[PDB]
């Protein structure tokens, strides 16, 4: 998950979450 918004981690890409914006480095 991404621990600044909780949004499933399947929608990161590019090195962001997708929804927030947040770092990759947000994702646990």
């Amino acid at each position: 998950y991404c621990s600044d918004c909780g949004a499933d981690a399947s929608q990161v890409r590019g090195g962001y979450c997708t929804n927030c914006g947040a770092s990759a480095d947000r994702i646990r």
